[PDB]
């Protein structure tokens, strides 16, 4: 169905009754905020790719080039943010989404947008901010005032926007559920899991360079896959599994010489995974196979930003 | 002089150079805000005595009747702490202080102002923040957010307001000082001493009830002085002493019965203080004296608010 459609490969839905009640409506909108960044990812993609699963559910699709959070969160100045934010918009467009694109600082500067600002401010305390910026906030040793205004700043535009559904990464959760508990309309938030670095060590990001850019190209996919954490065996943390999970189509047909078992045809990711897991298919194997599918579906994205 | 004249009864002058540089100009400001107070009492009153030394030195007097502020410090509704801040004006009024009133919530949610806001905050450390609003922010186990946007909106409007001389209490130097780094213009800060409260325990304040309203009754004011705390022979932290020493005029002539010493005159403050300290004035001879002469003071204002 529509609900499963939407449900697949993500990581929590708050309130999976509250979404039944939204899949209802004859007008639904749905909305995810990125802080523009100069390499658009995997992790990207992910979400995009959770967005228009939505939008072929009938959501409306809100984009939210947050550019004042960015600001608020040490990326630099507005403009240069902006500009970075066009970019984004554009892999965006690449990546097949038509939506709403709307930029954060035309309405999040207004009068009563700010007054509703210090209205929150007066009912989230510190401790409760900090403690959502956690995965978040820009590293820093003295952190700056600015780290507890942005999650106030996230609810309020959640507001604002008053989408039906919001989507964003674990990551998240925390300024989710203080939206959640701050705000008087309750807003259905999509969890969707956040990938694991190339290098196994952390999650993906923009910042850590342990992550697959879309526009990479068919060498550096390669060359990045196979250098790539992954255990013969481990699935947990392992970032090539979680590729194929994500991002590859089934049946899937694992290519691989005759000496070796030869050509292996998978049709669901979780008998990929038994496979795996009972180290009947060999890393090097996967990542031949996982490197050639990723290529091809980036590909389209590729070329339309060249 | 007028530099003198300005420095009497204060703590300090963040450069008396500065003060200097300010003094040889013909158009300066002095400004001071106050988060609207139901009771304004002797606290209020040697800051409004000391902005008006100011004015009878040329300078133009703006008075920012905080209302933001205090809404940020959780003072309660807008319209509600309007009203208060409307009644302080006339007491401001009263005293004789003739003046610019503007309210903060007019210009202080301006877009521009905002962003501004929002660039400080990316300047200004939490802990830096919590650290200037220990003696202002309202009591609360739970520390809000307000809390620390508290301060780098009064540091807006210094810049905001432009004046070249901000007066205000000993608790405001850190607010004062994080605004003396951030800004690009450094506007002069005159700290008035904090009186302390009747019962000696803290300082005066208006939620702590030891204090002593401008417009109190002569009986209200005769019985608080006399439960005050005033030790013989003890100058620190005598609520008694203090008011002798910023709102008595000299000669003052201590009135008691001959079987007590008789009517003693003293020239100044200097010389009470060595009497007292010396105890050859008693404590009920000097609260009374204290309390009439406080009550004549007063009486003008308590007049005008009736
Ligand atoms: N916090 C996200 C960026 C971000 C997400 C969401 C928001 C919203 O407030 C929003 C957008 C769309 C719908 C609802 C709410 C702003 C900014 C990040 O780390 O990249
Ligand atoms: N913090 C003060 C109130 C307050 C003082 C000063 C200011 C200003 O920003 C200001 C006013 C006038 C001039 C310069 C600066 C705002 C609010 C209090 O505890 O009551």
């Amino acid at each position: 169905d529509e609900f499963e459609m939407i449900k697949r490969n993500t990581s929590e839905i708050i309130s999976e009754e509250e979404l039944r009640e939204v899949l209802k409506k004859d007008e639904k909108s749905a909305g995810i905020g990125f802080e523009p960044s100069g390499k658009i990812h995997l992790g990207h993609y992910l979400q995009i790719k959770k967005m228009i699963d939505l939008q072929n559910a009938g959501f409306d699709i809100i984009i939210l080039l947050a550019d004042l959070h960015a600001y608020l969160n040490q990326k630099g100045e507005l403009d240069e943010i902006r500009k970075i934010g066009d970019y984004n918009k554009k892999v965006f467009e690449a990546m097949g989404l038509k939506a709403k694109y709307v930029y954060g600082s035309p309405f999040q500067l207004d009068k009563d947008y700010t007054l509703n600002v210090y209205r929150l401010a007066l009912k989230t305390t510190l401790k409760r901010a900090r403690r959502s910026m956690e995965l978040i906030a820009r590293e820093d040793e003295n952190p700056k005032v600015a780290e507890v205004i942005y999650p106030i700043m996230q609810v309020n535009t959640s507001h604002r926007l008053g989408v039906d559904v919001a989507v964003g990464g674990m990551e998240q959760r925390k300024i989710h559920m203080l939206a959640r508990e701050l705000l008087p309309k309750k807003v259905v938030m999509i969890h969707n899991p956040v990938l694991t670095g190339l290098d196994g060590e952390g999650k993906m990001s923009s910042s850590k360079g342990n992550f697959i850019a879309v526009d990479d190209s068919p060498e550096e996919i390669r060359a990045k896959i196979k250098k790539a954490y992954c255990p013969a065996g481990v699935v947990e943390g392992n970032p090539i599994m979680e590729i194929a999970k994500y991002f590859l189509e089934y049946p899937l047909t694992i290519k691989r010489p005759e000496k070796f078992g030869g050509d292996l045809t998978v049709n669901s990711y979780e008998e990929l995974e038994s496979l795996f897991k009972n180290k009947e298919l060999h890393p090097m194997d996967l990542k031949n196979a996982v490197a050639e599918e990723l290529i091809k579906i980036l590909e389209p994205i590729r070329k339309r930003l060249l």
